[PDB]
This record gives structure tokens, sequence and C-alpha cells, in this order.
């Protein structure tokens, strides 16, 4: 699956440059959240995790108003 | 090497329940605009305007849908 090994350490939303949310289906039974950081890394995050929900929301708001 | 990935944005009605993937690319040196691309279950990809109020709600709803699966 795309989100087996997720990244578990909190970081500031300012480093997120792209967001991809993939719905669970023919590929994985889990909904995937993948971020591309300014340093080039693509991390899978756990959408149930609270810090992830806050960080993703912050990024979205910024991207929609930038 | 790539530039903007969303020059023209889609505004025709569609069913949000068909959204399978959402991709948000913030503006920067590559593209003056933020791109919101959604891929539907019928294989279509629509670029939507991030400044449009109805688009923000659609994206917001899909996220919530994500963290509650």
């Amino acid at each position: 699956c795309q989100c087996i090994k997720t990244y578990s350490k909190p970081f500031h939303p300012k480093f997120i440059k792209e967001l991809r949310v993939i719905e669970s289906g023919p590929h994985c039974a889990n909904t995937c959240i993948i971020v591309k950081l300014s340093d080039g890394r693509e991390l899978a995050l756990d959408p149930k995790e609270n810090w992830v929900q806050r960080v993703v929301e912050k990024f979205l708001k910024r991207a929609e108003n930038s």
C-alpha cells in the first residue's frame, strides 16, 4: 500500500509544498495522505492523527489564499 | 522543467462523491497560481479554481471524508 510506513514526527506546515489525498480502493483499503516538502521528500501521513489534520488544514488555507 | 499544471480551470457541474484523488500544488516560482486537481472515478481530471468559495468547501469536505474513513 501507499501508506504503510507513515511519517510520525510533527513538522510545521510551512515546509509542505504539495498535498495528495488518495481515497481507499483498488490499491489500498486506506485513505492516503502524501505531502511533498520543500526539500523534495514525499511523506505519507496518518489522516487519523490530530497533528496531521491540523497541519494539512493550515497548508490548504495558505495555498487557497496565496 | 515543468510550469503550471492547471492553466484552464473546470466549472461544469460534477458529483463530488466521485472524487478519488485530490492534489493541491501551492504557487511558487514554477507557477503563479495554486492548482487544485481532482481525479474522478471515471478517469477524468478537473482543475478547479482555489479562490472559488464552492471549491474550497468541496476540497474541505473531501478531506473530512478522508480522516473519517
